[PDB]
DNA sequence: AATAGAAGGAAGTGGG
DNA sequence: TCCCACTTCCTTCTA
């Protein structure tokens, strides 16, 4: 299965949700959660992973919070925003 | 109060 | 056995 990461990676490259989810610098990796349309993305990654549960944004958001320490995305000090690391966007 | 974003400890589930 | 990569649950804090 898919990690969380790509998924919302994939997403940003392809455009399929772009009024849950986009790019603030894309060069820097930022990228930025719609506050009234990102439990639609959670629902969609719940959906793919096949979880038991409907997935909410808390939840998704609850395993982004767990890269930080390992880098792959980093919380940003700005509403609904993180950023991938370099070796993320090269991969 | 109502709403929302952000946080993380702890325990459960998957597939190695 | 015991880590992977989250998921689920619950509670806290700030704005």
């Amino acid at each position: 299965k898919i990690r969380l990461y790509q998924f919302l990676l994939d997403l940003l490259r392809s455009g399929d949700m772009k009024d849950s989810i986009w790019w603030v610098d894309k060069d820097k990796g930022t990228f930025q959660f719609s506050s009234k349309h990102k439990e639609a993305l959670a629902h969609r990654w719940g959906i793919q992973k096949g979880n038991r549960k409907k997935m909410t944004y808390q939840k998704m958001a609850r395993a982004l919070r767990n890269y930080g320490k390992t880098g792959e995305v980093k919380k940003v000090k700005k509403k609904l925003t993180y950023q991938f690391s370099g070796e993320v966007l090269g991969r």
